[PDB]
């Protein structure tokens, strides 16, 4: 017994602007009236064009089911789909401020130390809220989050979600190697998220390839601390980078500790020690 998604009638939908262009279709900003013509709420409309293959078709209206499972506060909200209509669209609620890494390389230096953990924390929950449904996304990165005009950041881009039974530079060594992604591969990924996010959105592992990533993470390099970084955030990045997927922490640990930092703002005043890359006399 899934959750029922709804099929929106065209009628209801309105695209008020085209804010990006895919080979494959095209995301646009619009309004929905809902139940029935009486609230009207913004959101997101995606949609996927005329001459899709049967794979195009169930990876896009899949996402929507997977979408239509959750109802969690850090988990892009599906408001339904049309696909008895063409072109077929997806609906979710709109996210103002769009993509994490873009927005927050957008706004560099300007968040409170603050902010930036609860920005974490809220991810965090979601992820959790996911893995503990029995889905692995396998893509997490701040690019697949989003952010409303409230700055409460979101999971989005399941289409890589799998039930539980892609860049490098986020992927657990595991899942590399041997394609076992799990909720502990996401939890490596986060680790990264949580590095993108204290650097607002630094690239990385910067000009390295994807080779010599794999060669550093192989002989125990990791990401050094952001700048301005509290120690408890970097100790807890580093945990997400274990190489023994069983010694990382769980999303549940996550969001607990997170939580305890937030509760306890002056913790978060003990910084870990940036390495300087260049010396000025």
């Amino acid at each position: 017994v899934l959750k029922f998604t709804t099929e929106i009638h065209p009628s209801c939908v309105t695209r008020q602007k085209v804010i990006g262009a895919g080979e494959f279709g095209e995301v646009y900003k619009g309004m929905l009236k809902t139940s029935s013509g009486k609230k009207e709420v913004p959101v997101a409309i995606k949609t996927l064009k005329a001459g899709y293959t049967e794979k195009q078709r169930v990876d896009f209206l899949g996402e929507a089911g997977i979408m239509g499972q959750f109802s969690h506060h850090n988990i892009i909200r599906l408001e339904g789909v049309i696909s008895k209509y063409k072109p077929m669209m997806i609906i979710t609620e709109y996210m103002e401020n769009g993509a994490l890494d873009k927005f927050l390389r957008e706004k560099d230096g300007e968040f409170s130390v603050l902010q930036l953990v609860g920005m974490l924390r809220g991810i965090a929950a979601g992820m959790k809220y996911l893995a503990n449904m029995n889905y692995v996304h396998r893509d997490l990165a701040a690019r697949n989050i989003l952010v409303n005009s409230n700055l409460v950041c979101k999971v989005s881009d399941f289409g890589l979600s799998r039930v539980l039974e892609i860049p490098i530079r986020w992927t657990a060594p595991e899942a590399i190697s041997y394609r076992k992604f799990t909720s502990a591969s996401d939890v490596w990924s986060f680790g990264i998220v949580m590095w993108e996010v204290m650097t607002y959105g630094e690239r990385p592992y910067w000009e390295l390839s994807n080779h010599e990533v794999m060669k550093a993470i192989n002989d125990g390099f990791r990401l050094p601390t952001p700048m301005d970084c509290p120690s408890a955030i970097y100790q807890l990045m580093m945990q997400c980078w274990q190489q023994e997927r069983a010694r990382r922490p769980k999303f549940a640990d996550i969001v607990s500790i997170l939580d305890k930092l937030i509760r306890a703002p002056d913790s978060l005043k003990t910084l870990a020690d940036f390495d300087p890359r260049v010396s000025i006399r």
